[PDB]
C-alpha cells in the first residue's frame, strides 16, 4: 500500500506573448547559447571561464551532491538495519518475583542485531519520493543560477563597453570644446570678442572633463564585477578587456515559441519539484493514520559465562515482530496531517507565484526591447541634427555672425545627444540579456 | 507548578510625531480602508481582486494554518498517549541466571500501551504557551503582508498614472515643437531665417520624441507589476487601465492619533509575539532543572501460548510510574538555559529594532509629505511662468524680433517644468501611500 | 583516536592592490578608529553612542552567547550522564517461560542511572571542535556587523552634511536669482526691457525654490536613519546635528599594508570558521564508520517490597558495557559521509567567494576614490569659471549690453556647477568610508 494523494503536475497554460509575432523576433528556432550571437569572442571566453571558476556555481553543485546524499540515506530505510554488538550485564541485587536474597547476575552477548520497519502503508516510500523531488529541485537551482550568472556576466560586460564608449564620446566632445575654447581665446586677444565667452567656454570644458573619471570609475567597477563572476581576483583577470565596440545583433532574435518558456525555465521546475516533495510529505503524514509493522531480531551467542561465547552450547537467536496502531492519539497524527496539507498548499501558491513572476519578467523584457528600439531611432536623429547644428554655429561664431551662447548651447546639446544615444544602445543590449534570461537560456 | 519567568508585554511609549498637529492632517479619525479616499473605483477593484488572487498572501495564510497545526500537536502532549499493539518474542538460547541449557522462549502480547509525562513543573504548558505565541505571530505576518501588498499595489497604480500623465505632457510639448519646427522651416524658405534654426528645432523635436517610448515602457512595467500583485497573468488582466487622471485627496488626511500606530502595526505585534514565544522557551529550559514524572502502562493480554490471547486466563495489566532528576547533569541543562535566555534577549532587541524602524518609516513618511507639498507649490509656479515665457518667445520669434535660441530654450524649460511637476504630483501620491503603510492600515 | 581530516587553514595569498603605492595613501600605519581623522567630535559621539544603543548589535551579541551555550552543552557529552530515579513496576499477568498462572509482579527501584558514550574514535571531540568553530564564527559576525554599522553611520552622517551644504548653495543661488529677477523687473518698469525676461527669471527662481524642500527632505531622512542606528527614536536624538561643514582629511589616508586586509576583515574570518566547522563535521560522519562503545550503570536499591528500599538488604548495582558496529548499514553511514564532504566543499567555495567579494569591494573603493579626486579638481574649476561668468553677464545685463538669456544661462550653469561640486565632495567622503569598510576597520 501507498496512502495519501498521488502527485499530479499542475496543468498550467503556456505563456502567450502577442508581441512575439512582431518583426524583431524569430520564433522558428531558439539559441541555448544565446550570447554567441553577438559574435564577440572575448565575451565567449568570459562565459566559458565563468562556468569553470565561479564559486557560487561551485557552491550550488555541492548542495546538489548533498541533496543526493540525503536521498541515498532515505533510500536505505526500506531495508532491515543489521548491526553487530558485544555486550555484558553484570550486577548484584534482589530479583523481584524470584528471591529477596541479593544475588549475582551475569549475562554476555555477541551477535547481529537487526531492526526493520516494513513499509506496509508507504511511509518510507513517500519519504524517498519526497527526497528524490528535493534532489531534483537542487539540480534545477544549479541550472537557474547558471542562467542568472550568465545574464549577470553578459549584462556587466555590456556596461563595461558602454562606459568605454561614453568615455571616448566625452573625450571627443572635449576636443571640440578645447578647439572652441581656443577660438574664443583668439577672438578676445584680437580685440573683437569678450572674456565672458572664454569663461563660459572654460566652464563647459571643465564639466565635460569631470565626466571622464566618472565613466572610468564605472568601467573599473564593471571589470571588478566581471572578475568575481569568473572566480578570479581583480589583479589576476586572464581576459583582456581593452576597449572594443559594443556588440549588436543585426539578425532577428532567435527566441523560439514563447509558450515553451515555462517548461525551459529551471526556477519553475524547482518550484514544481518542491510542490511534488510537499505532496509526497502529505503521504508520509497520512501513513501515520495506519498501523506500523516492525520486526527486530538477534542472531549470535548468549551465556552466563564468558568462556562459552562463540561456542555452539551458547548459540542464540531471537525474533520480535510487532504491529502498533495509534488507537486514541490520532489527534496528534491528524494535527501533523493538517500541517502537511497546509505546507502543500503553500508550495502550490509558491509555485504559482514563480509562474507569475516568470511571465512578468518575460512580459517586461519584450515590452522594453520594443520600446528601446523605437527610442533609439529618434535618439540617432537627435545626434545627427546636433552634430550638424554644432558645426554650423561653429562656422557662424568664427565669422563673428552670431554670439557664443549659440555655439555653447549647440556643443552642450551635441554632447548630451551622443551620450544619451550611447546609453540607449547599452540599454538595447541589456534588454536582449533580459529577454534570454526570462526565457531560461544558457543552462543546456 | 509552572517555573521560569511569566511573560510581561514590553512597556513601550507611544509614538510622538509633532508634525501631526499641522493642517494637512486629521487626527480625530483614521480610515482603515485608506485607499478609498482617492475616490477611484478602478483602484478599489484592484485592491479587492488583489486580496482574492495574490499568491504571496495565499502562501502566508497556509503558513498560519501550519503554525496552528503545530500548536494543536503540542496541545496534545498534556494527555497520556495510548496506542494499541500486538507483538511476539520467540527465540531459543540460554537463560543467564536460570539455566545453561539452550531453551525455547515464547511470549505473545495484545493490548493498549500508554505513556504520559505529568507536566508537574509546566514544561509542556510552556511549550504550548510558546507555540500559541508563534501561531499568533504567523497571523500578524499575514496581516503585515497585507499592509505591504496594498501599499505596493496602490503605489504601483500611481506610477502607472504618472507615466500616462507624463506621456501626454511629452506628446503635447512635442506638438508645440512641431509647430515651432514648421515655423523655422517656413522662415528659411522665405529667405529671412537660417538652417541652423531648423537643425536645432529638429534635434529638440527628436529628444522629446525619445522620451515617449521610455514613458510607455515604464507604464507597461507598472501594468505587469499590478497583474502579478492581483494574481493574474499580464495578458489576462481583468481591470481596464486606460489613461485616467492621477488620484488626489482634497480633504485633510484621516491619520488618527499617531500614538496608536505601534499598536496598529502587525509587524510590531509579530515581533512582540516572538518575544513572548522566546520568553516561554526560557520556562521550558527552566523546567529541566526540576524532576520529570512519567507513567507508563499496559492493558490487555499476555501468554506463552498464542491460542490463549484474548482469553481471561491470559489477561494482563501493568503500571510503571517513574520520577527522574538530573542529579549531576545540570551542566547541560544550565547550558541550554543560558541559550534560552540569550534567545530571549535577542528576541527583545529584535522587537526594539522593529519599533525603531517603524518610528523611522513613520517619521520619514510625514517629513517627506510636508516637504513634497511645499515643493509642489513652487513647481506649479514654474510651469505657469514657463508656459507664459514659451508663448511670448513664440510670438517674438514669428515677428523676427528675437533669435530662435530664445524660443528653443523657452520650449526646453516648459517641458522640464511640466514634467518635473508631474513627477512631484506622483511623489505626493506615493507619500500618502508611504504614510498609511507606516501607520499599519488596510489589514482590518 | 580521532578519525577524519584534520583542518588546515586555506593558504590564501594576500591582497595586492598596486594603486596603494600612490600619493593619497599612507601604508606605514593603519587607524582602527579610522573615522576620528575627520576631527569631527559630533561624529565621534554618534559612533560611541551607536556602539551602546544599536539593537542589531545587541541582537548579534546575544547570538554569540547562544552559540557559546550550545558549545558548552556539546562539551559535556564527553562525560558520563548520571541522573537519579525512583520508579516502580506493578502488574498482574502470566510469566511466559515461568508459569501460565496469572501472578502478581512488584518491583521498586531507587538509585543513580548512568549513561556514557566513550569517545573512542573522536565523534564527540569532532562535535566540540565544530561547535567551537561556530562559536568563533558568531563572534566574527558580531565584529563584521560592527564594521558595517560604523560605515553605514559615518556614510549617513556625510549625506546629512551634503544635504545641508547643498541646501545653503540653493538658498545662496536663490538670492542671486531674486536680485536678478528684481533687476529684470526694474528694466521693464523703466520702459527699456521686456516681460519675457521677467517670466523666465520667475520660472528659474521657482525651479531653484523647488530644490530646497527636497534637499531638506533628504536631510531629515538621514537624521531618521542616524537615530535608528544609534538605538534612539527620531524625536529623542541626543546629538545636536545643526549644520556644520563636511569633514575632510588633508593628510594621506592611513591604510596600512593592503595585504593585511583579508586577515583583518571579520567576514573572511567567519567564513573560514564555518569552513573549519564543516571540516570537523566530516570527522563526526567518519567516526560512524567505526565501532561505538558505551557504558551504562545503576547504583542504588532494588526490591520486591517497598519498605525495603533504602535498606542494605535491598542494595543493588549494575554495569552494562556495550560495543556496536554497523556491520552492513555502512550504506547509510557512507551516505551521510558523502553529504558531510559536500557541505565541506560548499563551505570552501563559500569561503573563496567571500575572499573574492572582499577583494572586489576593496578594488572598487580605491579605484573610485582615485577617480573621485580627479573629478573634483575639474569640478572646482567649473564652479570658479561659472561664478566669474555669472557676475560678468550680470554686469553686462545691467548696462543693457547683452540680452537676459546670457545671464539666465550663466545663473543656471553656476547653480549646477556648485551643486555638482557639493555632490562630488560628498562622494569623496563616502569613498573614504567605503575604503575603511573594505579594509575591515572599527571592530578593534
Amino acid at each position: 500500500c501507498t496512502v495519501g494523494p498521488d502527485y499530479r503536475t499542475p496543468d498550467t497554460a503556456a505563456a502567450k506573448i502577442d508581441a512575439t509575432a512582431s518583426k524583431p523576433y524569430d520564433r522558428s528556432r531558439f539559441e541555448s547559447l544565446w550570447w554567441k550571437q553577438f559574435d564577440d569572442p572575448t565575451l565567449n571566453q568570459l562565459v566559458e571561464q565563468s562556468l569553470s571558476g565561479n564559486r557560487d556555481l561551485r557552491v550550488a553543485f555541492a548542495r546538489l551532491r548533498a541533496a543526493r546524499a540525503l536521498r541515498d540515506d532515505v533510500a536505505n530505510d526500506r531495508f532491515p538495519v543489521v548491526t553487530s554488538r558485544a555486550s555484558a550485564d553484570i550486577g548484584k541485587g534482589q530479583q523481584p518475583g524470584v528471591t529477596e536474597d541479593r544475588v549475582n547476575s551475569e549475562r554476555y552477548d555477541l551477535g547481529l542485531d537487526s531492526a526493520w520497519e516494513l513499509d506496509l502503508f508507504g511511509r518510507i516510500r513517500r519519504q524517498l519520493e519526497s527526497s528524490d523531488a528535493l534532489s531534483e529541485a537542487a539540480e534545477a537551482d544549479l541550472q537557474q543560477l547558471q542562467v542568472s550568472l550568465i545574464a549577470e556576466l553578459v549584462d556587466a560586460y555590456g556596461q563595461l563597453r558602454g562606459a568605454q564608449l561614453r568615455e571616448k564620446i566625452a573625450l571627443s566632445n572635449l576636443e571640440n570644446q578645447k578647439e572652441s575654447r581656443q577660438l574664443t581665446e583668439q577672438l578676445r586677444d584680437a580685440g573683437v570678442g569678450a572674456e565672458l565667452d572664454v569663461l563660459r567656454a572654460d566652464a563647459r570644458l571643465a564639466a565635460t572633463a569631470a565626466s571622464v573619471p566618472q565613466l572610468q570609475a564605472e568601467a573599473e567597477r564593471a571589470r571588478h564585477r566581471i572578475a568575481t563572476l569568473l572566480g578570479q581576483r581583480p589583479e589576476e583577470l586572464t581576459v583582456d578587456l581593452s576597449p572594443r565596440d559594443l556588440p549588436a545583433i543585426t539578425k532577428a532574435l532567435p527566441i523560439g515559441d514563447p509558450g515553451e518558456l515555462l517548461r525551459r525555465r529551471p526556477d519553475i521546475r524547482a518550484a514544481e519539484r518542491r510542490l511534488a516533495a510537499s505532496t509526497a510529505d502529505v503521504g508520509v503524514a497520512t501513513a501515520d493514520l495506519f498501523p506500523r509493522v516492525s520486526l527486530s531480531g538477534f542472531l549470535g551467542f548468549t551465556a552466563g559465562r564468558g568462556s562459552q561465547i562463540g561456542s555452539s552450547a551458547a548459540r542464540a537467536w531471537s525474533v520480535g515482530p510487532s504491529i502498533s496502531w495509534a488507537a486514541f492519539d490520532l489527534g496528534s497524527v491528524r494535527a501533523r496531517l493538517r500541517g502537511a496539507k497546509a505546507d502543500a498548499d503553500a508550495a502550490l501558491a509558491s509555485y504559482e507565484q514563480q509562474v507569475l513572476l516568470a511571465l512578468e519578467e518575460s512580459a517586461n523584457a519584450f515590452s522594453d526591447y520594443g520600446k528601446r528600439q523605437e527610442r533609439l531611432v529618434s535618439l540617432v536623429r537627435q545626434s545627427e541634427a546636433s552634430r550638424a547644428a554644432a558645426q554650423q554655429a561653429a562656422i557662424r561664431y568664427r565669422e563673428g555672425t552670431t554670439d557664443f551662447l549659440v555655439l555653447l548651447d549647440a556643443e552642450r546639446e551635441q554632447l548630451s545627444a551622443e551620450d544619451a544615444q550611447a546609453q540607449a544602445e547599452v540599454e538595447l543590449y541589456r534588454g536582449i540579456v533580459a529577454i534570454y534570461r526570462s526565457l531560461g537560456g544558457g543552462w543546456q
